[PDB]
This record gives C-alpha cells, sequence and structure tokens, in this order.
C-alpha cells in the first residue's frame, strides 16, 4: 500500500531539462555529438560535477572546471569550441528557460490531498551566480506544497549513491514498497526499484501521470480545474502595529514587491483573502491582508464613533506610515470597497492603485439624508436592522458556526431572506438551525471564523454601519473631486444587494475606470470566483499597478 | 514661556519653494514679470488655487484651471505664452526638486528634544499625480519628526483664515503667547502675530535660527552633530513567524524595497540596531530586524543543539520561506555577523548579500579541534567560562541592569577584565555593582533589554556558545568553498575581541571582498559609530544590494 510519492526537479518536476540543453547546444554549434555532455559527466563520481552535486564546490566554481573538461573533450574529438563558446551564458539560457511542469506538480497536489506523504529529491548544486534569485524563486514555488526537499548538495549525498536512497527513506518513515519513486534518469531509478519502490520512468508527462494514476489508484490526469492555494493560518507571518494608544491593527504578509494592502468587509476576516494571498505574492506583489478594525486580532473599541470613515482611513493611513510605507495598492471588497474608494478620494498621494470588488463608488447625494437613500432601495432593509446597538449582534452571537454557515453561502444556496428583515425580526428568521455546508466553505473554514469572532463578537464589525449621518458629512467635502489614480470596479452577476448595475454611473467620477465581471459569482466574491478573481487582480496589477 | 514651534513646508522645512519656481520661470521663458505668480494667485479666496489648497478639487483637476488663468493674464499683458508651455511639466519639475531644509529640520529636532511640542502647519494639495509618490516619501520622512502636521487640503482651511490659527491652537492645546510660529510669506505670519504668536518670518535660514534660538533661548545654531533617528519600540510594526512546531521568530519591520535582514549578537536585541533601521528603510530598503533565536520575543527553547548553526541557518531559510522572499540581503555583528558568512556558504541563492560587522570569516581548521583553537588566543578564555551550563547564567541573570551597564561601554570606559576570566570566577568580579551609565546608552535603553531579557534570560543566547564540536564539524563540509555573492566586512579598530587583524586573510577566501573600517570603535558597534555604521552600510548596499 501506497502513502508517498518522491519527484525529481530536472525533467520531472521542471521542463525542459537543464540536461536537455547540451545536446541542443551541441546541435546548434555542429559539435561533435554528445561532447557537452561528456565534459559535463567527465570522471564520473571523481569529477567536478559530483563535487559540485555534493555540495563540495559552488556552481561559479563549477564553470571554469565544466570549461576545462570542454576542451579535453573537444582536443580528443579533434573539433575546435566556437570563438565566442560560454559555458555561463548556456547555463544560465538553461536555467532562465527551465519552468514547473504544472500537471506534475498538479498530481504531487492531489496525491497530498488524499493523504500521501510528498518529497523532491533532486541532484542540485550551490547556486551563487549573479542571475541565482530566479533558481531561488523556481524553488520557492515548488517546494512549499512538498512535504520535503532533499538536496544532494545539501545533504552531501548524490543518486545513484545507495545512501541517498536510504536517507530518502528515514526522512520519509516509510518502507521502500510503500514509495512511489519518478525519475527521468533510468540509473538513478534502480537503486530506489532494487530496494523495492515503485518506479516511473517518466519520459512525457501524460504516460508518467498515467502509470502513476494506475499505480496508485487516485485519478490524477484530466481531473477538474483545482482551486488556488489557500494559507494555513499557522504558517503565515503576522504582523501587528499600534495606530494609537487603545488601537492595534493585525495583518497577514507574505510576498515581496509594491505593497497591496487586502480590505475584507462584513462580517470577515483578513482569511476570506486565503485565495488571493498565494497568487498575488507569487505574482511579485508584498501581500498586507488586514484584520480591518473591530476584527479579529485588530482592536475592537466599542465605541460608534470609533468606526466612521473618516477614523478607520486616518488609521490606514497611520498604518503606512509606522510600516514606513509611502504608499499601498489598496483592494477592497464589500465595506472594504467603499473604505479603498475613500482612500483613493482623501489620500490619492498614498495609493498607488485602488479596486473594489462588488462596492460601486457613488458619490454622496447632499440633498437626501442617507436615512432616507437607503429606505429607497428594499435589498439594503437588513442595514435599518443594523442600526439599534444590541439587537443584531445578539442574533449573530447566538450561534456562530450557524451565522457563518448562513452567510457564506454560493447564489443558488440562499437560507436568508435579505427582504423586510426588520419586519421578519432578523436575518436568520425563517433560517435552518443546523445549515447544510456550502459548496464555497469546508467545516474547517467556518471554524476559523467562529474562532475570531470568539475575541470581539459582532459589535465593532455592525459599528462600521452606524456612521450613515457621520460618513455622509465627510464624503460631501470630497463632491468636487475626481479619482483620477488607476481604478479597477469588479462587478458580480449574481450579488444580489451590490448589484453590477449600481457601478454603471461610475465613469462620470472615475473617467479613466477599468473593469472585471465575473459570471454566476455571488456576495462572497474572493471565495465564489477565487481564480477568476485572481486573473483579475493580477492582469490588473501588472498593467496598472506597476 | 514658550512650548510649541510650527514650521510651515514650503520655504521653511523644505527648499527651494515651490512658489519659487514661478519667478524662475518667467525669467527663463522671457516672460513678462510676475505673470505666472498672478494666473496662481488669481482670483484670490474664490480662485482655483484656494479651491485646490482646501481640498475642494485634486491637483491634476487643476492643472487646466492654473493653464486657462496663464492664458487669461498673457492675453492682458499683450504676449503669447511659448509653444510647448506646460504647467504640468514645471509643478513636476518645481516638486521633485525639492528637498528637506537639513539645518531647520535639526532645528525642529532640538526643540521636541527640550520638551516643546512641534507641528507642520502648511497649506498644500491632494496629489493625485502619476509622480504623486516623491511628494508621498517627502511628507513621510518630515512627518515623522513631528506630533502634528496639519494641512489645508484636510482641514477645509487655509492660512491665512483666522479660524485655521484657532485650529492650530486648539491641536497643540496652547494659548498664543506659548506658540513659536515659523513661516516665509508675509501675509501668513499677520494672523497668528495678531493673536499674539511669536513669529518668525523666514527668508535665510541661518538668520531664522538665529531668531528661533535667541527667542527660545535654546542653541539651534552650530550645535554638535546629531546622532541618527532612533526607534521606539511601540511604535513599530511587530511581525511573528513559525517556523517549526516550537519555535517562533519576532522581528521589526520599516520600508519598501529589498529585503534587509539584521542579525544581532550576544547579547543583544532587534534593538540594537536601533539606529540602522530607520536610516536603511529611508535609504529605501524592506529592514527586517531580527530577535535571533533565544532572545526577546522569540522562542529559546532549552536545548544546546537547538543553537548550532546548521539548525540556525535551516531555521532563518524557512523565516524566508514562510514570508514568501526568495532572497535578504543579510548585515550580522558578532554571532549575528557568523551566521550570515555561514547563510552565504550555505544557501547562496537566498542571500543576496553579506555583510559582516566586527566577526570576520576564518575557514575552520580540519587538523585542531575547536576547543584547542579557542584556547591559543587569551581574549576567547569568556567563551571557556560559557561552556559549564548554568554558571554564566547565573552570574548574568543575577542583576540584569547591571549586566547590561558592565557590557554596553565604549572602549575608553571598560569595567571588566575580558582576561583570564575562568581563573576571576567571573565576567563581573572585580566589576563595580553599580556601573556608571555609558556614553553611548540612557538609562531607558538599559531597561528595555533588561526587560527583554526577563523573559528567557541567558540559556538560549549562552547556548550560541556551546556548540563548538558540532559547529566544526558542518563548517569542515564548506572548505572547498569560496564567498563569491557581494560582501562587505566592517572592521571596529577597538574591538579588543573581535580585531581587525582577524580579518587579514579573508580575500583568500571571498576574493571580491569589500571593506569598511571604523576608528575609534569598540565591540557594540552599531551603538558606538551609528553615523558611521549608516553610511558605510547605505553606500554599500546601494551599489552592491541593488
Ligand atoms: N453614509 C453615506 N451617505 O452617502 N455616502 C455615504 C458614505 C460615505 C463614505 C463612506 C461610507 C458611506
Ligand atoms: N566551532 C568552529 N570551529 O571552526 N569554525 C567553527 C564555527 C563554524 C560555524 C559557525 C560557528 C563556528
Amino acid at each position: 500500500t501506497l502513502r508517498a510519492a518522491v519527484f525529481d526537479l530536472d525533467g520531472v518536476l521542471a521542463l525542459p531539462a537543464v540536461f536537455g540543453v547540451l545536446g541542443r547546444t551541441e546541435e546548434a554549434l555542429a559539435l561533435p555529438r554528445g561532447l557537452l555532455n561528456d565534459a559535463f559527466q567527465k570522471g564520473g563520481p571523481e569529477g567536478a560535477t559530483t563535487r559540485l552535486m555534493k555540495g563540495e564546490i559552488t556552481l561559479s566554481q563549477w564553470i571554469p572546471l565544466m570549461e576545462e573538461n570542454c576542451r579535453k573533450c573537444s582536443e580528443t574529438a579533434k573539433v575546435c569550441l566556437p570563438k565566442n563558446f560560454s559555458i555561463k551564458e548556456i547555463f544560465d539560457k538553461a536555467i532562465s528557460a527551465r519552468k514547473i511542469n504544472r500537471p506534475m506538480l498538479q498530481a504531487a497536489l492531489m496525491l497530498r490531498k488524499k493523504g500521501f506523504t510528498t518529497a523532491i529529491l533532486t541532484n542540485t548544486w550551490l547556486d551563487d551566480r549573479a542571475e541565482r534569485d530566479g533558481l531561488a524563486q523556481l524553488m520557492c514555488e515548488l517546494k512549499m506544497h512538498f512535504d520535503f526537499l532533499i538536496e544532494s548538495c545539501q545533504v552531501g549525498m548524490v543518486k545513484p549513491e545507495p545512501q541517498i536512497y536510504k536517507f530518502l527513506l528515514d526522512t520519509l518513515k516509510a518502507s521502500p514498497s510503500e514509495v512511489v519513486f519518478l525519475d527521468d534518469i533510468g540509473a538513478n531509478l534502480k537503486p530506489a526499484r532494487d530496494l523495492g519502490m515503485v518506479t516511473i520512468l517518466v519520459q512525457d508527462t501524460d504516460t508518467a501521470l498515467k502509470e502513476l494514476e494506475k499505480v496508485t489508484g487516485i485519478q490524477l490526469l484530466n481531473t477538474p480545474a483545482p482551486l488556488p492555494t489557500s494559507c494555513n493560518p499557522s504558517d503565515m507571518s503576522h504582523g501587528y502595529v499600534t495606530v494609537k494608544p487603545r488601537v492595534r491593527l493585525h495583518f497577514v504578509e507574505l510576498g515581496s514587491g509594491p505593497a497591496v494592502c487586502l480590505c475584507h468587509g462584513f462580517p470577515e476576516s483578513w482569511y476570506s483573502w486565503r485565495y488571493q494571498i498565494p497568487a498575488l505574492a507569487q505574482a511579485g506583489y508584498r501581500v498586507l491582508a488586514m484584520d480591518m478594525k473591530g476584527y479579529g486580532e485588530s482592536s475592537a473599541p466599542p465605541e460608534i464613533e470609533e468606526y466612521c470613515m473618516e477614523v478607520l482611513c486616518k488609521e490606514m493611513v497611520t498604518f503606512l506610515d509606522k510600516l514606513g510605507l509611502s504608499q499601498a495598492v489598496f483592494i477592497g471588497h464589500d465595506w472594504g470597497g467603499m473604505l479603498v474608494w475613500y482612500m483613493a478620494l482623501f489620500y490619492p498621494e498614498r495609493v498607488r492603485a485602488v479596486a473594489s470588488l462588488n462596492t460601486p463608488f457613488i458619490p454622496a447625494n447632499p440633498n437626501m439624508s442617507p436615512l432616507e437613500s437607503i429606505k429607497a432601495n428594499p435589498v439594503f432593509d437588513y442595514q435599518l436592522y443594523f442600526q439599534e446597538p444590541g439587537v443584531a449582534e445578539a442574533e449573530l452571537e447566538q450561534n456562530l458556526s450557524r451565522t457563518f454557515k448562513s452567510l457564506f453561502r454560493a447564489s443558488d444556496e440562499s437560507v436568508l431572506s435579505m427582504h423586510k428583515v426588520c419586519e421578519a425580526g432578523g436575518l436568520f428568521v425563517n433560517s435552518p438551525e443546523e445549515p447544510s455546508l456550502s459548496r464555497m466553505v469546508t467545516e474547517e473554514e467556518i471554524q476559523f471564523y467562529v474562532q475570531q469572532f470568539k475575541k470581539s463578537g459582532f459589535r465593532g464589525p455592525l459599528n462600521w454601519y452606524r456612521n450613515m449621518e457621520r460618513n455622509w458629512k465627510w464624503a460631501c467635502k470630497s463632491l468636487g473631486r475626481k479619482i483620477l489614480i488607476p481604478a479597477l470596479m469588479v462587478t458580480a452577476e449574481k450579488d444580489f444587494v451590490l448589484v453590477p448595475q449600481m457601478s454603471q454611473h461610475m465613469e462620470d467620477w472615475i473617467p479613466h475606470l477599468k473593469r472585471g465581471h465575473i459570471e454566476d459569482c455571488g456576495h462572497w466574491t474572493q471565495m465564489d470566483k477565487p481564480t477568476e478573481v485572481n486573473q483579475i487582480l493580477i492582469k490588473w496589477l501588472d498593467s496598472d499597478a506597476r
């Protein structure tokens, strides 16, 4: 019974094989066949390449030794190497061209999801080249998906030496018959085969996955499109900034590059961005996913006025100040989307670019009280129910698991009537006590929200809705302005409250506005359609937040 | 009795005045005198510029209105504006050229140090230009040094309107006679003068500071060179990463740009880098100042083997992995310096560049046990005293204030004999029970270290010295390597343990090594000579960590 899968890197998890360039270079330069592959393997276990792979020397020290081997081979073959011959240039280009073998990575992800222990076992080097970051980035993207990474240069052992296989088995805490081992080099397969491991010689990926599927009894080929990588809260870097004596803001941080500040809505968490954080960080951004004021590990003062937009925006400016950031891209959803438009209006110098999911930008009407304006739209009745301090807190805090399971549903899973909420007497009046789990969330994800809301409950979050008059007076000061910094509005076809139609006049105030639109998407955009959200945001960031 | 100082921005804290370009542009383009300064002030309180300064419109909306005013003025004056005339280009260049008036900022810093409440009061705009970041950076660098920043566009009021002065006084919680108000515009001085505030018309900085010195009775001109900006722990962003089940690492984080990981020595803190963190972040780097394993808010497991260099380095690689960083520049001092050389040797792909303060790189001698090697140098006797578990812990933990005050001293303040420490029976045997405060530290700084060491004490920190044999065996695997990534070695003339001479052969192993050297500098480099450390590191980072 197999319970562990081991993959090689070159030619298996990453393609084209860096090894493959030697044959290509020979052909392109009309050199005798196998000359470069000979200089490379020269001296076998005692040679320069084995010393490199065991970590005795670095890649930069290996380059002149490989150069020396190339001549010795050329001299024997009675051929002259071309004038401008460069081993450094050949290897720089080969390493740079090598990319993750996405269907192979998908198969490894599926096996791990099914309970398999997975590992990468590779003959690799200590890379000190000026361009080493490209390879460091590839190794980082890949290794996060595996239980173990065993590199020859770190362990002082190489394949096909028998000791590295015993080392692999000791690491896996598994007997050989429990291991599938995948490799593109026949010679490197034999010792694993000799120990009784299941072995797969990898030439083309489809056949290798067919053999892997047949031997494990798990569907790996032709599978449905997987979800983007999520976040495990315990594996994240957690940051904490005091913005004023009684208020601290918590955030999760991942990646390098331009700062991207993600701002969740009601009643959410930094974790509502779980599918976006790894994707945006891998796309070359430094993601700061906030617990907004009133939520999770951030402070939750009880006063209603602590949650007016002016105060919330001022604190987000202080947050940037304390972190030493002159700007960040601000991306918001729901109440977070309203905050990001106001950050763009009041602090354009601190906003690199702005994007909202679902929340439109509608200028305040100075001739209508916000109380009057909310009353006009029947879908906003729940906002009237949220006004009286304590009423909605009591209902939302009674049973947390029920609250989150009732709220977080796809457009075809509704359990609530967002209609005549006050008259009905609550959001959950004709709602099940034990709602079924939505296709959008796991029980584990629901329990994370439950755990977060046990600290402060719903007072602070509900207070975001209790500053209508104050927010209206503040917003009226901005009526003569336009948003002229880069902006993106993302509508969700099936959000029945923040309907796409509400965004129809935004170009009057944001003339250069860019758009995205997601079909068959409800209110909970990030978790409803994470793949599409990621595609839209990454495309926009790369073109406009540059 | 004055207790508050208020400074204008344009022409006072920042020069050349953005206003000053109008006169310059007129002269350069041979336009009639004062034409551009007329189009700018056109319509007075009802005009486009006052609307901009009150925050009614943004700078990008103001540009075509100023353009319209420029023509109306030119038409009246019977002159034609040059063909390629651009208000945007003129203002972009003027804003970009404006820099902090360093002696004015120094005076404000000195007044605050002496107990004054300080503020910036400025007529400014909402900047939505594509180049707005330059100004955001300037405002960030400046505002951190003041109690208040009052911007006309945020308060909807402008100087010389009387309400902004009453608003300033309300903000300062001071009566007018308690306020010195500095401005370069005569008209903007009068309302403050009318209320009874002390006013300084600023033309040239020296005269303005002479008037300021005379009126406050505090020396501001000709003062000694100030120390670099320090860190207030409560104002920093604090980060926490779990690198393994029982181990979390704490760090302070400031700035944007390439990641720079600062690694302190024994028995220190992230706070040992307090003078470097603001300087490096302002120089365009993202600083991550660590609490090393065993210290401060980082985990401190009791096992000796948790502190061998192999384990410590592996955890720092995991730290980068969890933060989503493919590389960081690694800068170390003392034990932190030893760690950074080993990061360069074992993980060059993760090290953008490496720098050490005081700690040299000396390859392990495979023919001498580390016990034998340490014995040879009498200055390393204290390391032998640290070997026996519990002995040095008891002495160092007996009185924390005494420990830190005895250790942290400049080269001419020695209170300890680092000689025959074991034979003597401890580091503090012939040491005062109440050492005098060193010129290097405040009582407040000593108490921060005391507070940090109350959590875990000295077991984990001392364990860094208890892995000699293990570190030697690991280091021997790297003997065939060279450090070929960018490297900087900084020696300190008066470090009597890590003497500059010990670094003399480093070029044999690091051929491209760059150097720095600090005269009259003891062991505690960062706090002994912070200005020189900052100058050396910033110069090197800008040329080599690019
Ligand atoms: N309460 C309101 N009426 O109009 N616009 C608002 C508003 C303004 C800013 C933030 C949130 C809401
Ligand atoms: N303990 C030792 N002998 O030589 N070199 C070392 C060493 C190696 C790595 C880190 C710290 C010390």
